[PDB]
């Protein structure tokens, strides 16, 4: 009915045991994109590097994927505080409150226009969640939101396509069409997935050893006596960088370390010629951020991987160019135990083979593919990251956990598109067969609620000392952190990461 | 209900064993037509040839008589390239969602105002589709198209009506009225109509015979040893031109050949003076198509019939005079195999009695009706060309099978007529017998779903060799074809026709 | 089941065209004086854009071309031939993991050992001309895994400071990291079916 | 098909009891059908009469000399035949449609 509300406002969350049920609404206002057209989009030789070949959609679509859409600030210090791990369970998406407006300036309602909605729960379509776009559900629920335009990139030669290229049309999809009245809704169920590591390491990779016996198995510990020889000792408390150990560190992909004391970088332009990266049918793209690997090593909290880790900007910060003191850098310091870090080496190993007649001769390992014994955290998830991304159809991937962070799924939550359905201006009074151009401006606007399950991972842990927990500064401040300021503005002062718990590796 | 939809977007086709089910979703535009009048239209002696007398009426109607109505290109191509034939079995017709609104300029919803709809399923009106018109639904399903108007023609001689010219008006039908809450839906199944040809035949008609075996019959062989004779041989692999066969290729009725090298063509406007041409009550129409004949001989795809093809224009083509860079001929060279070349002779008879003082004399066939042991094949189906046709309501008809191609339907999907009811301006206070002719200007708005189930003979070959199939070209291009350009503008680049795989003879 | 597709979409274009990442990536390093300038990456700036996943795993063949005249004047089929070493021995890594055959536009081009290549009827056992033997061509999985000829990428190899510029390192083959996705290689009609796995107490995807 | 004899000749004629002839009938007429062509190779009119089975060929789309992408190759091993041995035969049973 026009005048009977489709839907209620379901802002919550629920601690129940080992779960956590968010539920989040939100109002959004979809305009008309493209004026009802789908266009193509090219980008040419721009560098090749940044070529595309494309389609932009009349549609929009529904993006929740990242945190801060379900969890408020303090749920978010209540889950990562408390749990080693969480993983989503299932979700349940609504559209409701429907209101399809007429802009002629004077805006009056449009009682008998529809909006189209269709998940894409084959996948059907290319799938552009998990690139950590914007337009997701804003993090406050008092903020109304535009939905973002759908579009794709197909493959593309330059700024040609390929007889490969594939175009999508949307409206070749069952829609539901939906007036003022109708809702949408449809439930999902995520696959098992692993739960997020929600806790750093307590112990580091090299020190698993314990520190009082020593081990029955030698090492060469000398081969000079002076003359060649061979001397064995056993590894001990004091020489424990050179047990034997059963485990090796998680792969490396080295990355260009950077000071954020700019005065300690090198005065250059180096954040693309010296960018780590891949290299993918010629062109070049940034292993950005590339494997998990932690930030820095000890007392080096200065110094980040030049295209290695999440960069989250502070509210008003510019598009481009926003200065150090504009950004979030994230940090991956607690894999330190596990994984190499960023900006170091691998590790060593020999070059040659040695003779009396030639010194050994060692070399550098600055990326390390995955070897036998060898273990590694992920990146952690943040308030303000990406949930989840979609595992790519292929033959085969190694690890299939996202690297920018959060759950890999070969089954993502669908794509949700949305599109205001057009309605003809009036038609000429003789027939022409040529497409109608003239429609009545008009855009949508409603609610959207999106419900998760999470399941959690309780710490069960004998530590004795306490443990390090996210907390609010209790000193005094002009506002209140994760709050909105006197203009109204909801900001997010820093990126809230995942990893406060401990446990034993 | 004014806020709540009537119906849904489906717009799919789904592929199940020996059928597909094509479901295809349109947003139109009906205005106003005529005034909401019954107009006579006349066209006088405009030569003799294209005199007409009939009625435009204020009704539009709903066409979806072509195939891309219904097939994507894609789906089109996984029907040629896979199937011997297919057929349509049913169709469910779906008109929804309706918005009629009013137009003073500011444009508004009148929630009061009616359309009518009714299917003439009693096939009591003039049959109009059929004539391969515009404003059939767009192939595109994002395009927005505007409802043709219906007109229909009775006799007439010169611009003047005679005593057996019939008027109809179509409000003396019984029309279902949809006010902007009411949908409008029918169903209709398709006479057992035999399967289209989807196969260009592997062996031609006069090369059905073993190549390795000699004929047990004879065929005159030589008439002079020199003095008169009667020398006898028997068919054989080398004789095969001679040898005795049970069959004969179709019908011809033979077209001018014309070059699309332009200087290899006679410098004469002869499109219409050289045109072939049937003559019927005084009047003379091209034979176009005409009957099914190949196109083009071996090696000859430059030349065509002057009026024996489809001919669909490209993107933005010239209505009038338009170049042939902006029209796409079809070619009809698959049924060489059977039927003789458009542009050729069907072949030699003789013309006199030979003696020995009179030498033979031949003529030669232009024209030939149906004979004994004659086959030949239908004009393909394109995925751009009419689906179906009205046969007409005759005491004989030979073959009827349509002539620009496809199905002919003794009692073909319904027409669908819709109108938007007229809603009167306010009358004068005072009363007056004339009929109103001050209305409300206005216009209706709304979705039609049109599904077709078709069924298919599949292809049950034992050709060892691939086929030959329809793919799009692997190499680059600005555009991916049967999409979008830039500017959000559909576009078939080419006819696709039906017959790419094959059968025997 | 074998990938009997080629992907429609390339793993470094899966990202919405129209809308721009919320995260960010260092852009500048330079005023000029030294700076940290983030932006974030958007339809333009593509090659910077933060992504989920990497091209699969690589072990780089020395490019031949079809061409004759634009190869080396050398016999360097074994001598550069891409091998691996086992037990002191030596054997062509032929043809080696799936790798993308050639890039955009390079179908003259092919890895030295990495294709496989079938003769046509007749042909010489040894030393059959190109015009004998019929090349196949993986350059459907271009989309996914690295060129055969090509690097895998660049990694740093030093750490750059105020007095040393930052030194870029060419990775010539990759082992598998989190986050790599790859396609397998084609199967052709005169092509192998099966393979036996070898009884082994590991194996990386067999 | 019955009383089938292989006969190996190296001039000495052997029978080679082990060989065997491959027999199928094309049911769904997936071969060129080049019976009906009037060609010799029938059955002879005098039932005393040893006559020599005809070979089977058959002719495709040609351009002159030349095929085209639409000719067929029809390999007739690919389809089931019976084999049999001397001591085998072959039978089948077929109806005809209703014909004036």
């Amino acid at each position: 009915g026009v005048g009977s509300s489709s839907g209620n406002w379901h802002c919550d969350s629920t601690w129940l045991g080992d779960r956590v049920i968010t539920t989040s609404t939100r109002t959004w206002a979809l305009p008309t994109y493209n004026n009802h057209l789908y266009k193509q989009i090219s980008n040419g030789t721009a560098t090749n590097d940044n070529t595309y070949f494309g389609y932009s959609t009349p549609w929009g679509y529904f993006d929740f994927n990242r945190f801060h859409c379900h969890f408020s600030p303090r749920d978010w210090q209540r889950l990562i505080n408390n749990n080693w791990g969480f993983r989503p369970k299932r979700l349940s998406f609504k559209l409701f409150n429907i209101q399809v407006k007429e802009v002629t300036k004077t805006i009056a309602n449009n009682l008998t226009s529809t909006i189209q909605v269709f998940t894409d729960s084959e996948y059907q379509l290319p799938y552009v969640l998990g690139s950590a776009h914007q337009g997701c559900l804003p993090p406050f629920p008092a903020d109304v939101f535009m939905i973002p335009q759908y579009g794709y990139l197909t493959l593309n030669n330059g700024s040609q396509a390929v007889g490969r290229s594939s175009f999508y049309c949307l409206e070749y999809f069952p829609s539901q069409m939906l007036r003022t009245g109708n809702n949408f809704q449809f439930t999902y169920t995520f696959e098992d997935v692993p739960f997020h590591s929600s806790y750093a390491h307590s112990q580091s990779l090299d020190r698993l050893m314990n520190p009082l016996i020593d081990q029955y198995l030698y090492y060469l510990s000398r081969t000079q006596t002076n003359t060649q020889t061979l001397g064995f000792s056993q590894g001990g408390p004091n020489t424990m960088a050179n047990q034997a150990k059963n485990w090796l560190p998680g792969p490396c992909y080295r990355q260009q370390r950077v000071s954020t004391t700019t005065g300690q970088n090198n005065n250059s332009n180096f954040a693309w010629t010296a960018g780590t990266k891949y290299h993918l049918n010629g062109r070049n793209s940034l292993a950005n951020p590339g494997i998990a690997m932690a930030t820095h090593k000890d007392d080096e909290e200065r110094f980040f991987p030049s295209n290695g880790i999440l960069i989250f900007g502070k509210q008003n910060a510019a598009r481009d160019n926003a200065d150090y003191s504009d950004v979030m850098l994230t940090s991956e310091e607690e894999i330190k135990t596990t994984n190499p870090v960023a900006t170091e080496e691998y590790g060593i190993v020999a070059d040659n083979l040695q003779q009396q007649n030639t010194a050994p001769q060692i070399g550098t390992v600055n990326s390390q593919g995955a070897l036998p014994g060898m273990v590694w955290q992920n990146r952690d998830v943040y308030l303000q990251g990406p949930i989840w991304a979609k595992i790519p159809h292929t033959d085969g991937n190694f690890h299939p956990s996202p690297l920018m962070g959060g759950f890999g799924l070969k089954h993502p939550p669908p794509q949700i598109l949305i599109k205001n359905t057009p309605v003809p201006a009036d038609p000429p009074t003789t027939f022409n067969q040529s497409k109608l151009n003239s429609f009545i401006t008009q855009y949508s606007t409603g609610q959207v609620s999106v419900e998760i399950e999470w399941e959690l991972q309780k710490e069960n842990s004998k530590r004795w000392n306490p443990e390090i927990q996210y907390t609010s500064n209790y000193y005094k401040s002009t506002s209140v952190d994760f709050a909105v300021n006197t203009e109204g503005v909801y900001s997010e002062p820093r990126p809230i990461g995942t990893r406060y718990l401990t446990r034993n590796l």
